[PDB]
């Protein structure tokens, strides 16, 4: 019983559903071919991802998917987020259609590009910093549209055929959480900044697991006592320094997403 949004409705007969990408409890995501997602060249095919409900699903589940769709509409478009492309709402099940990033999530993209042993891999320093910069730009955008992510991590960043970073799942993990989130259930833009520092560490370990070894119970005590992760091998001091600023206990002493963009920009500018 959903209204027809002229800005977003896409013809159900021009979406060819394909292979499942993932299945939750009461919903799923499938790869699809869409024809005419570019209104200009309307016969062109493109590959998209489609979120939908499973048959085993309640009115609540439907309310949640509608909420995610509407929130994505309101936030609007950016190069560094997974964008809404279209919806199918009429005469059949709810489909929410989004960009499909060819190279999967950033953790897997990094781990698969780990070079053997001590050897050089295809990911240069400037490419790594560029990954971080792009994430920061996406987060600065979401922040300007009043979106707090709450689960920023390399697994929730996707990578396109052209190696563009796109933040996923912004319109719906203790090692990624700020203290105030851990202990006080408080999530702000500044708690997302803490997570971004953890993400930075992931990037510069080529997809390593945070607080390596350290059992998930010693973490809170480590943090309370002023401990943080050590500088990863080959990570320059400047980038470690940024990680450490994001992990200040006091939210107000962490950098803003605007300052992280500017810092990472200075680094990329200095690299010839
Ligand atoms: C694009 C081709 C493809 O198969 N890509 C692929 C393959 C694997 Cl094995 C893993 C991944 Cl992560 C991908 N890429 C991919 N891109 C986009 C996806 O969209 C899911 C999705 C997101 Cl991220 C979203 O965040 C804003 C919202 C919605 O719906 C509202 C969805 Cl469906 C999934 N996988």
């Amino acid at each position: 019983d959903l209204p027809l949004d002229p800005l977003w409705e896409f013809p159900r007969d021009r979406l060819v559903l394909g292979k499942p990408l993932g299945e939750g409890c009461f919903g799923q995501v499938v790869r699809a071919e869409a024809f005419g997602m570019d209104p200009a060249r309307p016969d062109q095919a493109s590959t998209v991802a489609v979120k939908m409900l499973k048959d085993n699903a309640s009115d609540k589940d439907l309310a949640d998917l509608v909420s995610e769709m509407e929130v994505m509409k309101l936030i609007g478009r950016h190069k560094n987020i997974i964008n809404l492309l279209g919806v199918c709402t009429q005469e059949g099940p709810l489909y929410v259609i989004v960009e499909c990033a060819a190279k999967g999530n950033l953790r897997e993209f990094l781990r698969a590009r780990r070079p053997p042993g001590s050897s050089e891999g295809p990911l240069s320093f400037p490419v790594l910093v560029s990954c971080a910069y792009q994430v920061a730009r996406g987060m600065q955008y979401l922040e300007s549209r009043k979106c707090i992510h709450r689960d920023l991590a390399a697994r929730n960043v996707l990578v396109t055929e052209d190696n563009v970073m796109k933040i996923a799942d912004f319109g719906l993990p203790v090692k990624w959480m700020a203290p105030e989130a851990l202990f006080d259930r408080v999530y702000t833009h500044q708690s997302d900044v803490w997570s971004f520092g953890i993400l930075l560490w992931e990037i510069f370990t080529l997809g390593g697991s945070p607080y390596p070894g350290i059992p998930v119970e010693e973490l809170f005590s480590l943090l309370r006592e002023g401990h943080r992760m050590d500088r990863p091998p080959h990570c320059p001091p400047e980038l470690y320094g940024l990680m450490r600023e994001c992990w200040h206990a006091a939210p107000s002493q962490r950098p803003t997403f605007k300052q992280l963009v500017e810092a990472l920009d200075k680094v990329l500018l200095a690299v010839s």
